[PDB]
C-alpha cells in the first residue's frame, strides 16, 4: 500500500517548502516517496533536483507530439534521499483552464506504473486558490485520500482552509478523500499557534504542526535545497522531521465541517491577531 | 466616455481593500463610480455597503428563477458617496468553473444598461491567482480597457504580477486592455519601494503608488468602512487620496514585458529583502 497525501492553500503560504523538507525527512526516515507537483508555477521540485524547476509533463508532450511518446524513466527525476519528482504543468495564462495539466499529468503516472508497491508515500503539491478544474480532480477523482492544509493566521489563509475543506465535503459521499490535519506556516505572530488550533478544531480535525518563520529556509533555497539536505542540524530541520514524525502516525481522516464568516471573524477577533 | 479599471493580483495582497479606498476618494472628489466584485470570495464590496458582504448576482439569480427575472435596481446597491456597488459570485468550491459568474455578471450588467453615461469609472475586483474562465474575461473580452496589479516584495505577489502581465500580452492583437501600473501595498520591508519600482521598470509600466502597512485599516475595516469614510484625517486616507489622483492623471497605458524566473530572482536577491 502507499499512503497518498494532497498539501492545499493559498499561493504563497509554504505548500512547496513545507512539501519538499517533509518529504526530506521521510526520506532521510527510509521512506520511499513521490512529489507531484499540481501547481502552474512548477517549482515544487526544485529543491530536491537542487535545480531552477524542473520540465513539464505539458511541456515534454508538446515537443515529444503526443504524452505517449513520453517515458515515465524521461518524465520522473530522482533527487535528494532518491524522492522521485514530476512536474503537471499548465496552459500559458489566458489560455484554456490553468489546471488542465494536472489532469493529464495525474492520468499519464497512473497508466505508466508510476505508483509501484514500494512507494510509501505520495505527495500533490496543489494550488488552493481556487478548487475547481484539475486543481478539483484529486479530491473529486479520488487520488488523495489525506488533505494536509497548510495556512497561516491569514484571514486569506484561513478562508481558504475553509473553501477547500468544503470542497472536501461536496465529494464525500463517493471516495474516501478526507482532511488529515492543518500544518501552520507561522507569520512569527502571538497565539498563532493557539488561533490554528482552535480553527482545526472548529472544522473537526487538529493542527499535526506548527512550523516556525526561520530565515534558514531562505539560505537553504538560495542554494536550492531543503533545510533537510542544507543544515540538517538547523532547529528548522527537526522542525520538519518532527512534522514528517506526526503526518505517519496521523490516523485522524475526517470529513470536515466548514464554518461560517461570522465564526472566521470571531477566531481573529478573539485571539487577537 | 468612462474609465474601465481592474484591479488584479494574489489572493490576500489587498485588493478589495485597495479599491475600495481608492474608489472612496475618488467619490470624494466628486467622481461617480461603480465596482463589480469578480473575487468568489465576495466581499469586495462591504466597506462601501457598510456590511458583512454584498448577495451576489449568482445567488440571486438562482432564487429569482433565472438572470432575466432580476432587475438592475434590485442587484446593485449604492453606499458611501453613492459609490454602486455588485457581486459576481461564483459556484461553491469543488463544483464547475470558480469564474463562471464572473462572466454571468458582465453581461447581465452591460444588457441591463448599468453602464449610463455618467459614470466616471468602473473598477473590476479581480481574483488573480488563476487567469483562466471568467477571471482572464475581462482581459479577454476587452471589459478592462486600464489593469493595475496590486503587489508587494513578497516573491508570489511579484510573481502573479507576472502572470497577468503575460495574459495581456497574449490578448494585445485584440481590444485595448494594458497594463496601467502596479501598487506596492507594503510589507513594511525595506527598499520595497525601490524593488517595486525595479520590477514595474521591468514591465514596462510604472509604480503607481506605494500604499504603507497601516494598522488603521483594520480598524476601520472592523467598522465595515474604508479609511476614508473612518478617518478622514489619517495619515492613510491622504495615501489612498494620493493614489486615486495618479490613477485619474495617469496616461501611461502599455503591452507589458514579462520577464523570466532569473529577472525576478534577480531583483530579489539584489534588493536584499
Ligand atoms: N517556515 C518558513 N520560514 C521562512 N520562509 C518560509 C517558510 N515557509 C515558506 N517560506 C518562504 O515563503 C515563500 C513561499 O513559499 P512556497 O512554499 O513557495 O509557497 P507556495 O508553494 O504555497 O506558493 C518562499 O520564499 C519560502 O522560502
Ligand atoms: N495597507 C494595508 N495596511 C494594513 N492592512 C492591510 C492593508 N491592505 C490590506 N490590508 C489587510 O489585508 C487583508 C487582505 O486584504 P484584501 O484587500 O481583502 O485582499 P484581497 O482582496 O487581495 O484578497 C485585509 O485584512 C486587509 O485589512
Ligand atoms: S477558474 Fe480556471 S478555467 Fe475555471
Ligand atoms: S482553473 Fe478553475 S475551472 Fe479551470
Ligand atoms: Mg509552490
Ligand atoms: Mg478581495
Amino acid at each position: 500500500a502507499m499512503r497518498q497525501c494532497a498539501i492545499y492553500g493559498k499561493g504563497g503560504i509554504g505548500k512547496s517548502t513545507t512539501t519538499q523538507n517533509l518529504v526530506a525527512a521521510l526520506a532521510e526516515m527510509g521512506k520511499k516517496v513521490m512529489i507531484v507537483g499540481c501547481d502552474p508555477k512548477a517549482d515544487s521540485t526544485r529543491l530536491i533536483l537542487h535545480s531552477k524547476a524542473q520540465n513539464t509533463i505539458m511541456e515534454m508532450a508538446a515537443e515529444a507530439g503526443t504524452v505517449e511518446d513520453l517515458e515515465l524513466e524521461d518524465v520522473l527525476k530522482a533527487g535528494y534521499g532518491g524522492v522521485k519528482c514530476v512536474e503537471s504543468g499548465g496552459p500559458e495564462p489566458g489560455v484554456g483552464c490553468a489546471g488542465r495539466g494536472v489532469i493529464t499529468a495525474i492520468n499519464f503516472l497512473e497508466e505508466e506504473g508510476a505508483y509501484e508497491d514500494d512507494l510509501d508515500f505520495v505527495f500533490y503539491d496543489v494550488l488552493g486558490d481556487v478548487v475547481c478544474g484539475g486543481f478539483a480532480m484529486p479530491i473529486r477523482e479520488n487520488k488523495a485520500q489525506e488533505i494536509y492544509i497548510v495556512c497561516s493566521g491569514e484571514m486569506m489563509a484561513m478562508y481558504a482552509a475553509n473553501n477547500i475543506s468544503k470542497g472536501i465535503v461536496k465529494y464525500a459521499n463517493s471516495g474516501s478523500v478526507r482532511l488529515g490535519g492543518l500544518i501552520c506556516n507561522s507569520r512569527n505572530t502571538d497565539r498563532e499557534d493557539e488561533l490554528i488550533i482552535a480553527l482545526a478544531n472548529k472544522l473537526g480535525t487538529q493542527m499535526i504542526h506548527f512550523v516556525p518563520r526561520d530565515n534558514v529556509v531562505q539560505r537553504a533555497e538560495i542554494r536550492r535545497m531543503t533545510v533537510i539536505e542544507y543544515d540538517p542540524k538547523a532547529k528548522q530541520a527537526d522542525e520538519y522531521r518532527a512534522l514528517a514524525r506526526k503526518v505517519v502516525d496521523n490516523k485522524l481522516l475526517v470529513i470536515p465541517n466548514p464554518i461560517t464568516m461570522d465564526e472566521l471573524e470571531e477566531l481573529l477577533m478573539e485571539f487577537g491577531i
